[PDB]
């Protein structure tokens, strides 16, 4: 079998575009903003303005509220969903009194993240026709059932491009972090036209799709404040799925890989860097998570 | 198999009697080693420190330790400070260097500060009792990695020594670092089963459940779960993050107990589970699997 190679490249390279997946993770610097329960440390307003719909997952509402501790009243989430065991009474009242669509789901088998995603998927299927499509659903798992029902009735338009920016889904309770990644892989397998970006305090996390991927951006300066001790943005390729091992070929990373097999309990490329000034290429034998540091 | 994958909703409180099995006592802290990575320290550092024999700072982790005192900072000097040193600040570096910390610089581009620190820890328990300056004059690029390797090829390794390593700031920061840490957790257990690793974060404690039966015990849940009222049970999760999938689970004592429940990424993963066992619980797994338990002391 081919030699697993790692090529140390110069700090800067120009990679020409490659039949392939084109990812533009930094365009933000059908858009949906999903807010989970963690203190918001990014330029919320800037992202918000680029999104068509904003959804708060239970406690995410508190996070949005507290962000204003700008007029808090100018940023009302379209939907607030979950079992509501974290959202605070005052916050809940506040947004309810401002028109946020409340979807309480008491199911102990789906978390607020999943319930919110279902709400988002159902929104792009039923909202344009019925603004209050959510009001009469089952209180336990109506979102789960309804999304399942629509597919059973063939009433689902599988042809709609959605980009979901998720805040506060990574970095908190570890099981929540892993569940989010799990759903990232699952959603791509089930709904390939939905692109998910987890934007955290330290980086942006997305999925590289089986095959050739071309990640582009104007330049690295848009997401990596000019260094001097850091001529390159940090990144990683994380094989967190049940498909192992994954073969990687990269062009444009500081430590470029050629037929390099990656898997947990094996070698994992972390602390890699981006040398491509305008983009880089990653070919993978199966879906794999990639994180790029932002600062 | 063909067995039904069951999930049993248990009452908020249960008493599970002890089960050969792996006994895990994650909260005894509420051969101990403290490994400090680069992130603001939010835990009760001094209490943990006082329970540890050796303390190691992975590069930037020294800054984290330093800033914690912004108690006398001078009373807590780390035994070792290792890594490529591209994050530790000159000031902090000089500060601890002037206080006796053993400095081990490693410029290798193929191992991170975490791994270099672990190697230093493993090497310490092998060579330090012999010579306090065993680390000096080692290769500047990957001497630790080489030494650990050469030491094994020389059969000079004391394979029988129980070590418990408490790691701070390895989870929750840059995601690739989080993943690499978990990767190492699995690798270390495969290669060094006598070393027990506990990742203590701002939100939880993360450790490995070992293939077979595991009995997790503690005085009571009040030890790590500040009395509830609207939260009668501590939160936990079982995360199949290895290359061995799927993993079959059987639990006794969790709010949502599993029986012959198959878990894997791209499939079902038990998250937001809770702990019903008042003094402990049991998890049997077909292969090693990560478990996190939320902490709020
Ligand atoms: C095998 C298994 N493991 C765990 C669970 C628990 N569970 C899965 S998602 C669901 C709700 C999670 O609620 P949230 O999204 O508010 N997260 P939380 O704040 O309750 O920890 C629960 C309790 C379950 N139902 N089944
Ligand atoms: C296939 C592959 N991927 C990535 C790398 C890069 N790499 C692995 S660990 C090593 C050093 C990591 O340094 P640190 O522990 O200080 N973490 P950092 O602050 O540099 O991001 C590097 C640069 C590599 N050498 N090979
Ligand atoms: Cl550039
Ligand atoms: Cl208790
Ligand atoms: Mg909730
Ligand atoms: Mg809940
Ligand atoms: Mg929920
Ligand atoms: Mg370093
Ligand atoms: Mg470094
Ligand atoms: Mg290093």
């Amino acid at each position: 079998e081919l030699i697993e190679q790692v090529i140390e490249q110069p700090d800067s390279l120009i990679i020409s575009p490659p039949s392939y997946n084109h990812i533009q993770p930094f365009v933000y610097l059908h858009n949906v903003l999903l807010i989970l329960n963690q203190k918001i440390t990014i330029d919320l307003i800037s992202l918000w303005k680029k999104c068509e719909i904003i959804v708060c997952a239970d406690g995410g509402a508190n996070s949005l509220y507290e962000y204003f501790n700008l007029q808090r009243s100018d940023y009302i989430p379209d939907y607030i969903v979950g079992d509501f065991d974290s959202i605070s009474p005052d916050v809940k009242t506040y947004y309810e009194s401002h028109g946020s669509k409340i979807i309480r789901q008491s199911s102990q088998y789906y978390n607020d993240f999943t319930k919110s995603i279902h709400c988002i998927q159902l929104h792009y299927q039923l909202n344009h026709t019925k603004e209050n499509w959510f009001e009469s659903i089952d209180e336990v798992d109506g979102l789960a059932k309804l999304w399942n029902g629509l597919n059973n009735s063939s009433d689902v338009v599988v042809d709609i491009d959605i980009t979901i920016y998720v805040l506060n889904a990574i970095g908190g309770r570890f099981d929540q972090t892993v569940q989010s990644i799990n759903q990232l892989y699952i959603m791509n397998e089930d709904y390939p036209k939905v692109t998910v970006f987890f934007i955290t305090t330290n980086d942006i996390i997305f999925l590289l799709k089986k095959g050739v991927n071309y990640i582009s951006y104007k330049n690295r300066l848009m997401f990596h404040k000019d260094n001097g001790s850091s001529p390159t943005p940090t990144c990683g390729l994380l094989p967190l799925s049940n498909k192992t091992p994954i073969i990687l070929n990269s062009y444009g990373l500081k430590y470029d890989m050629r037929n390099w097999k990656t898997e947990m309990l094996g070698q994992v490329s972390s602390s890699n860097r981006i040398s491509g000034e305008t983009g880089f290429i990653v070919e993978c034998s199966d879906d794999i998570v990639m994180n790029i540091e932002i600062d």
